[PDB]
RNA sequence: UCCCUUCUGUGAAGGG
């Protein structure tokens, strides 16, 4: 039983030369080339091929649901949501200068290991930022400190019917390592609200600058966690009963679920020749459908 | 990115 190895070898590689039809007034957006690329050079005949292809596949079915969420949402409303959700958290970014000014101030209160009440911490924030912004208020800072504090940045020490004394954690006591946990923590609020966000819009929004866009794209990177694939397929799928569904974009449903139940880990047991036809089948489905969808249902 | 107060908040309670 060597001749259904061999015909899913040819359903595989047909596969990926069908999609590589797409390479190249391309179609495809800049980084789902990229994906393709890779998926396209995989040598399907080495082991290393056949794994790497499988979770090139599974990649690019990432990309698709990203893609189709992308559309179905307002990219002018985008940041008014964004800080729609984090007032929501209790939380509040003041704009790039003042909070990088703001955080700092902290800094200056915390990083020997002292430990303040929440009030004296504003405080003391508040008394020496509003000399230079005077917009600076208990309320507003307290929100930036809320951040931090659902950041889980702070030892939180309990008194007795009292208010508990605030520590910053010692891996949080320089900028770098604290504004990280702050920008994690607001990207986190971007992804809870179901956000789909460009690193370069991130360091735009966060920095007032485009400088920042890799360690912004490093934050989205870390994040990033396998069981992703299939809630954000959720997403989706609710977000087209919101739609009625008119492209049908449902159909892609078991596809994608397929992709989503792929390993991605390393070490992760090597396919079966079912398995690599079955993915690829499903990746070709997908990407189709991805094209059909922006080309043929868009505005 | 309405604003401000209060509070021990992975957040609540009220004002303009
Ligand atoms: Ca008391």
């Amino acid at each position: 039983s060597g001749v259904e190895d061999t015909k899913h070898y040819e359903e595989a590689k047909k596969c990926v030369e069908e999609l590589a039809l797409y390479l190249k007034q391309s179609v495809l957006s800049r980084p789902m080339q990229r994906k393709l690329v890779t998926l396209v050079h995989c040598q399907l005949v080495e082991e290393e091929g056949r794994i790497r292809a499988m979770r090139a596949a599974r990649s690019l079915g990432e990309r698709t649901v990203t893609e189709l969420i992308l559309q179905h949402q307002n990219p002018q409303q985008l940041s008014s949501n964004l800080w729609a959700a984090v007032r929501a958290r209790g939380c509040q970014f003041l704009g790039p200068a003042m909070q990088e000014e703001a955080l700092k101030l902290v800094l200056l209160a915390l990083e020997d290991g002292s430990a303040l009440s929440r009030k004296v911490l504003v405080l003391f924030v508040v008394q020496r930022l509003e000399p230079r912004f005077p917009q600076a208020s208990k309320t507003s800072i307290g929100h930036v400190v809320q951040l931090l504090y659902r950041a889980s940045c702070f030892k939180v020490t309990k008194r007795d019917e009292d208010s508990s004394l605030m520590q910053l954690k010692e891996e949080f006591r320089t900028y770098e390592a604290l504004r990280r946990e702050h920008d994690s923590q607001i990207v986190q609020i971007a992804m809870e609200a179901g956000l789909r966000i460009a690193p370069d819009q991130w360091s735009s929004l966060l920095y007032g600058d485009q400088s920042h866009k890799s360690h912004m794209q490093s934050i989205i990177d870390k994040l990033q966690t396998p069981a992703s694939f299939a809630q954000s397929v959720q997403e989706l799928t609710i977000a087209l009963q919101r739609t009625g569904d008119p492209a049908n974009l449902n159909r892609l449903r078991p596809h994608l679920e397929l992709l989503a139940n792929i390993d991605p880990s390393p070490d992760a047991p090597p396919p079966t020749w079912e398995q690599l036809e079955n993915g690829l089948v499903a990746v070709r489905t997908v990407v189709h459908g991805l094209v059909d969808y922006i080309q043929n249902h868009s505005k």
